[PDB]
DNA sequence: TAATAAAATAAAAAAATC
DNA sequence: AGATTTTTTTATTTTAT
DNA sequence: AATAAAATAAAAAAATC
DNA sequence: AGATTTTTTTATTTTATT
DNA sequence: TAATAAAATAAAAAAATC
DNA sequence: AGATTTTTTTATTTTAT
DNA sequence: AATAAAATAAAAAAATC
DNA sequence: AGATTTTTTTATTTTATT
């Protein structure tokens, strides 16, 4: 059992913090992918499909943090730009599934190449901690909180992106490459 | 140095973790302020003027993570709803200072009465951690990152809210009241 | 559940750490008190009495992490040196109580004067962390572990020492004094 | 910078934690090894020499947090009990290098099979934390502090012990075996 | 709709001019 | 750029004999 | 039992704002 | 330099969209 | 005891010496 | 410098009519 | 049950390694 | 400078104490 004050204190503090973060993250994310004329959720969708091939609209709307409507509309615009593949399987024909086309994987890799960590603000904001820790910050308390909110299945996005990028990419001339 | 691989690993973990965390906080925040016909940034501006009286447009755009222009446009709607008061100053009339009207302060205080932490998802997410530790999670690594991004003066908002809630408010019948 | 390998991995990591930590704290503690011809458990006994006046030999042994016989022998050795006043009282007389004499209080505070944090190596080892955090490390994970082993009653010594030192003392010429 | 009050608020908190933690580790470690009539520092020496074959007396004293006189005398007693081999090198003859004999390896790995986590207090104190996290506590803050006090070369023992337990041992019938 | 760049604008400060 | 509603569609599911 | 009819509920998909 | 003029800088303020 | 001061002692390197 | 053992000592608990 | 006992337990107080 | 001698430095190695 808890004081109401002590809740307001915790609720307001993590509000400000999570808004400060993500806005900083959103800015650096949209700056990096505007050259390729992708918006944030769009790019997130393509990454959802690369790690989770064949996902359903509601499934990608799960792993990217977006409404089901946003996923359908932004994923069909990725279809017309030729970056996404829609599909249906008629055991249950209410369900529309998406796959990444070759063009889309390509722009993912090219965006991966244009990545410059130094122009990302939380990267630079986290480097102090890394220096004395020996590793980048884990932010485990946040991962615990997120898990209890979204469920362990959601958290599959993390380790699918961890293992895949550790094995599906390498560094040559200071850029990430396949 | 660091690997550009090791960098991406950290950047995708924090990116998704914070989009998760903000969106969760976003919807719970929208839900409690719609009864009084506010949006997040409007409510955010009102709390900033409560804690930082007579602050510049650019200042409340600093403390609330918003653009100067969104600060000025939502700050004017708040005075057309009567909740804010605009002033200018002797030394430099380019600045425009903002104060809370007592209609504005009232709706803040009434919303504080409606606050049910049980309906906030991040709060329920942090309860298991609160039990083990005995106090709420501090997410200290994130406070450090945000600080090295926004700088020490942005971080006065956390301290001013902490002190003000603690010394301006008090519990009665499970609600926070003056 | 846990694998035996995973558990051994944790049990050696903390055994080596707690040994390392305790031994450096042991040396600096001895340096500090050898001038006054005290030993660790004697100095801890006197500090237990200062925070917990009228405490039993068994009770002193709880907070001082020492065997009850160890407390007994070292405690009456302190009475010969005239810093401790034994008592026996009221209903039950198998219990032997302790309080701190005038001579004992002064040697505490005088040792508190000779305190130089820079000669203590664990202080120095935490200074890099304190810069980045703002405050000293909270070492919460071992605080949780130490509680689960010893119980919430035991952890009252932390809480009693925190409050007493905070306002039974003040700083003068780089010295703690009453 | 820091206060002298703030400095000793930290010094006492880690003194008391360190002592509490080392003494529940002390007595759990003793109980485990008395069956094979070893003491803690003798058992440490056997694990130092297993992980670091050919270690010097001084080096053994580094990794096992003990005086060079104790590591010598307890290394001797291990030679008289037939578990450690004493060597010299003709290039520099003031050095004296230690190496486990096969009788020495066998007693270590029978004790490895004797290991029951559930009799260890610190393990059980840590199980609630492993529940929330998914992994055991890392107490990074204590690793940071200990690395600054002892230096990065000492800290090699954690990394070698980690990887050696990982690869040299396997789980058969709920016990760690080679 | 809740935000936001990209202009636009007015005022203060800073820099040029002699 | 990214929501909320509402529609509209399919398939389970639940009834009703 | 079987069915067949009738809500109820999954999953999109299509206008708002 | 001291009195003026010019350019830049700062802070909005409004406008064009997502 | 399970430890560790404190000398004590052999070697080796380092400084000195001319 | 610290314990693990012994002992010893009250008070409490349990067992007996 | 009311007592008195045998037994148990608590808390020191000793002697070892 | 090169060969020598002499000091310090290092690593045990043995003592005695809480
Ligand atoms: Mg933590
Ligand atoms: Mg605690």
């Amino acid at each position: 059992h808890y004081s109401i004050k002590e809740a307001m204190l915790f609720s307001q503090r993590i509000a400000q913090l999570s808004k400060a973060l993500w806005k900083s993250i959103e800015k650096d994310w949209q700056r990096w992918i505007k050259p390729f004329d992708l918006n944030i959720n769009e790019h997130h969708i393509l990454w959802i499909a690369y790690h989770f091939k064949g996902a359903s609209i509601s499934e990608i709307a799960k792993f990217g943090v977006m409404h089901v409507s946003t996923a359908f509309n932004f994923s069909k615009k990725l279809e017309e730009k030729g970056l996404l593949s829609f599909s249906k399987k008629q055991d249950d024909k209410r369900n529309t599934y998406i796959e990444l086309t070759e063009k889309g994987e390509e722009v993912l890799m090219k965006l991966m190449e244009t990545y410059d960590p130094t122009k990302n603000a939380v990267f630079n904001g986290a480097l102090p901690l890394r220096e004395l820790y020996g590793k980048f910050p884990e932010i485990l308390e946040m991962m615990c909180i997120v898990r209890n909110i979204y469920g362990d299945d959601f958290m599959e996005i993390f380790e699918r992106a961890f293992e895949n990028i550790k094995e599906d990419f390498i560094e040559q001339d200071g850029k990430l490459v396949k």
